[PDB]
């Protein structure tokens, strides 16, 4: 049914959605369960006449996320024909039973939006759910957890919005937004310091952060007075060391530490007084949250 | 589009090039939409050329390798060369190469991450799939996936279940019958519900989803072609097996509902044929692999 109501869009940027990479994976998705033909099973057994209430509820606990989409979804499948009980809010925790939505609709339109809305709403809360429990683990601290481009095909804006809903902060979006100076740029470039001079030289309104794997490297690039350095595969010693050389430069250069990190060493990391830490498995090994839509019997 | 030596190992690996070139295409968008690669036009000279390795820190099953490969083709225009390359279904160990490839290295730059992030989902849920296999092993029943996938990577995602030793279930809402809990809540009752579904189209099989072993026995009562067995227990299905058994039917038992590792191969030893576990494509964990110049 074409594409949703302006109601539904206002709804996704008032959530800091993109609306239009919303409508990409959205429609995306209802394809992939209707390429087929139409439900086979709902024609059989459901009269084209009936409207259900249904409850989206959570089997267990974390953070909710993807809930503006998911109606988003509903909305173009019935065309707008729905309404409303009883919403939660992106962010808001739920333990079991709780309910993040209960809607009433044509049964079904129900049955062909529910898989394609339950996919986005448990990866989505998932990511949102993993995030949260590594912005935890940084509690006391003043440590932060970041996300990175390692994001499935497709799903890279949701998947940063779901980790900004945990407490999280985002990285760059594209090879195009910021400059990250990573190993095969630093060796064609000879050196970390010709590599971060090259980059501010031919690109300067960037910003600009440089990934480094020893602390020799960590040394050129905070006597060019780097604003954000990348601490890559360190032991918990060793970002000690780097956080010591870091308060005896002439500047403050942000550390973030990445690579070799899991949730239990998070905060013996954060420990050591780094700034930032980048994880990838916040967007590519985020378990789902076991969300589920019930009909009102 | 690339070419069509690629369309060729696509088709030939069981891969849909058509949704395979959705993927790859909404990927590359997704990282160059915001300019081009700035920081390997400021550090990479434009004439350099490199070898470059794909391997797996970890060990895992391999899945993906045709279509990290069409994005190559595609952010190459062709040019790159392949050296050597393993085949998807191979088990790979730390240190295993995948794959070697020459291209311009900043063509190699801007592919990479699109690649990886293709090449580690996939192989991460070839690598579920294989252990669910594992601990099935020495049994009749197999695991099936199902459509909890990630929106997108639908027909990839059945693909690396296939290339993990997993059997797909349907594909859509059009392709099979599956009577689910809310189908029985909107209409009555679960034998009902089944009867309707005959009646409508008799060539179609009919699954049923049930929650009790009460719905089990009205079902086989039916003579139900095959039924799924929502959330038994160990012990239930165990039961539902034997109910199967002593009634006069060949009914297939499968059996879903928040299936975990630990006790997949507890649930294989109850005699039910089949579980379909909604892990293996919402919940596996990526594999790890890198991209390495030479
Ligand atoms: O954008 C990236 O390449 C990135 C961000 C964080 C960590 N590692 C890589
Ligand atoms: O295709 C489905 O809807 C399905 C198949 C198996 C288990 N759960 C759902
Ligand atoms: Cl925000
Ligand atoms: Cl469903
Ligand atoms: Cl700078
Ligand atoms: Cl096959
Ligand atoms: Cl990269």
């Amino acid at each position: 049914a074409e594409a949703w109501s302006p109601a539904t869009d206002e709804r996704l940027r008032a959530a800091g959605i993109d609306a239009e990479d919303a409508r990409r994976v959205v429609v995306t998705a209802l394809e992939e369960d209707l390429r087929y033909g139409a439900d086979v099973t709902s024609d059989a057994t459901v009269p084209a006449d009936a409207v259900t209430e249904a409850v989206v509820a959570s089997r267990q606990p974390g953070v909710l996320a993807g809930l503006p989409v998911a109606l988003a979804v509903l909305d173009l499948v019935t065309g707008g024909r729905f309404e409303v009980a009883e919403c939660r809010a992106d962010g808001d925790r739920l333990g079991p039973g709780d309910v993040a939505l209960r809607v009433t609709a044509a049964t079904r339109e129900l049955l062909v939006a529910e898989r394609t809305m339950l996919n986005l709403l448990c990866h989505l809360s998932g990511v949102a759910t993993l995030t949260a429990r590594w912005n935890d683990a940084l509690a006391g601290t003043h440590c932060k957890v970041r996300d990175s481009r390692k994001t499935l095909p497709g799903l890279r804006l949701l998947e940063k919005y779901a980790v900004r809903r945990g407490g999280g902060q985002n990285h760059r979006l594209g090879l195009g937004d910021a400059i990250l100076i990573k190993d095969n740029h630093i060796v064609a470039g000879g050196s970390a310091g010709a590599a971060l001079q090259a980059a501010r030289a031919h690109t300067p309104g960037l910003p600009c952060e440089v990934e480094v794997t020893t602390l020799a490297e960590l040394d050129e690039v905070l006597a060019l007075g780097a604003d954000e350095v990348m601490l890559d595969n360190f032991t918990v010693e060793q970002c000690v060391e780097a956080v010591r050389r870091r308060d005896a430069a002439r500047t403050r250069t942000r550390l973030e530490a990445s690579g070799g990190l899991t949730l239990d060493v998070a905060a013996a990391y954060a420990r050591t007084g780094v700034d930032l830490l980048a994880v990838g498995a916040l967007t590519h090994s985020a378990p789902a949250l076991d969300l589920g839509l019930d009909f009102a019997p």
